[PDB]
């Protein structure tokens, strides 16, 4: 993180205990896992973090197969986001370099800190989307016609990987929303398949649809 | 339909002619080919039509089987109309009745000729809605996890029957663009499959995304 | 938590050390192991509890599906909430969206923040009653007849069981007493089927009918 | 099409007869019949057609999966369009979405009413060749290594087959006519190419390749 002055700015590593509890989940609980979806979020709105330094956090705290995903979605989120600023009217000089942290104008320390705050914004929301996409440590991302709900399995687990598949696919929060709704009923197994039936399209006042779909199926399960 | 003079109504039935080229259309193309879906919407908006005049036009186009889903959609439509016209600030006075076209205040040829454009609005709406589920005469219609491209199709062959199914299914335009889009990729076969993958989520200029995986396929068949 | 001073009311996080307490033991012991429910409790009875608290602490702390089935029965047990706040003389002016924390009335911090003390007992009871209800991650609750003690198994295990299928299931702890100390001695071995029937019935001083079941059994097993 | 007065252009419908007149013929005999190929050339010639026009008279006649494919290889084929537009001297200024009908610029039926004449004949081209690619129903193109004359087929009937598939294929007509006199003689069966070989090469007067071909297999058949 960049600690500031009152115009200056000090750069200090991050601590050995704070690097010690990113290595503990990720190791444990899994990168995207809830718990760490909120850890993570907590140390980026939280402090100002150049691309220096999300370097770091992701070597030490990752898979050495981790940071490969890591870091090629970073470049691939880069090509996007200079696609939409050169685009734009008027148009911005934010070019990849600058994201990235190559070159010789962003390639130190005293460089990247005097980066402004329009920048920090912009790195931050890729550097976060390509952790999203982080796979867990010997999968691979499915495809939406191989998620379905086998015999003897509750259906909350089951539609809880839905979401999962749907977050690292689909970029689109509100498309994300439709796709999952509808694959809830038709790859579910028939003992459930007869519950939602009486209740598809009919949400009574203050619920979410898949609410009532985990309530109607409560007992089925083996 | 109601023809007008300039105050009063006067009701005529439909042709013989034209009584005639409805039947023979849904008896050999179908009641959802593209070219009755043209020809019946150039009759609603191009004339009036009260309630009794959509039970003649339905129950000499279509099959016994067919018109009492028509009826049943019909039915099924004002029930969730209502909901909206009471729940609306100021209320509308618009009642199940005045849309079925039941009772005694709106069973006459007199009584609903003296309609409301505002209420004509509204029956057509949910009459053109209720033939939009009307089924081939020995189907039902199907689950999205079972719209799968066999070996030996052709492609838009596939994406056709997609489209089919998610108009029925749901009602939103905008839902149903994100479940085709989807189900495109995954419910495909491999050959399919291994030609999609280096274009997905990516459409250079003036296209939709469902021209360029057609275009990326073209050969493929059997 | 909602902190007073002395009229105004500030709102602070939970800390990065009491999430990381809570993580610990739902992924450990579980969510309703009795070190938990006196953990939560600590908390619930220690501090205020507003409806946006309850979100924070659950989404962290529990699984993508154990947080599915807190929502529904958070939402199913306001329900009936209501039922009884209108069916109550005088009438209570409690409505859905102020303990589910909806709409825009009650969407934010500073507006849940004045809320008083009598709503907040009341939406404690129900997010307390909610996470009782919460499964194991691969389990589904079972029935009172399948819960039947096995061969070679110990006995204070088997009406261990019993307490927890009838805690989820059974609403009223005066008649969750009566179902446990009946199916203790039904379904049961026949080894201990031998040793407690001439006890049942009869307590002597100072002692539950569970205890004296125990006792009797207590060197059987395999 | 657009109509005109004498400098003002009136838009009016396709007639109710002649939308009739294409469906039954592209259901019937097919897109790419002859009798289809001088049915739509004697509108496409004695009227003026804008962009919008042509997208309601291929929705109405064709089927839904021959949709996709005109209006992918319509795309396609403007591509091609502006790269020769734009390579010339001096440029010529017809962008891609003066072709296609979209943007805000070119999306209404007073926008395209005013299209000059040099446009106008550029667009008749490109949809005049996308739908000379349009497939039979449960068809896929095939290749010129599978159009193999088998026994007991007539030998007419199997040079056609190869004039259909280089008119998919190939766009150049010149071309077109080279690879069809060499594949006649190499893909034929035994008893054709009996007959054939001392005629090869040599055409006495007036007639084609073809004609002195297909009267030398005259008898042979099965």
């Amino acid at each position: 993180p960049v600690t500031l002055e009152p115009v200056e700015a000090r750069y200090k590593s991050f601590s050995i205990k704070m690097l010690k509890d990113m290595k503990e989940g990720v190791k444990q609980y899994g990168p995207n896992s809830p718990y760490m979806r909120t850890l993570l979020d907590s140390i980026a709105h939280g402090h100002r973090l150049i691309p220096y330094d999300w370097e770091i956090l992701a070597k030490s705290s990752l898979s050495p197969s981790q940071f490969l995903q890591f870091k090629t979605w970073w470049i691939d989120g880069v090509q996007e986001q200079v696609r939409r600023n050169r685009a734009a009217n008027p148009p911005v000089n934010i070019d990849a370099d600058q994201l990235l942290g190559i070159g010789q104008n962003w390639s130190t320390i005293s460089q990247q800190a005097l980066m402004q705050n329009e920048a920090i914004e912009q790195v931050r929301a890729i550097c976060l989307r390509a952790w999203e996409k982080i796979q867990d440590p010997g999968s691979a991302c499915p495809s939406f016609n191989t998620v379905r709900q086998g015999s003897k399995e509750p259906y909350p687990d089951f539609v809880a990987r839905l979401q999962d598949v749907a977050q690292k696919s689909i970029a689109d929060e509100k498309a994300r929303k439709v796709i999952v709704e509808l694959m809830a009923y038709e790859n579910a197994n028939p003992e459930c398949q007869s519950a939602i039936k009486p209740l598809k399209g009919k949400v009574p006042a203050g619920s979410d649809v898949i609410s009532e779909y985990v309530k109607a199926c409560d007992g089925i399960g083996g």
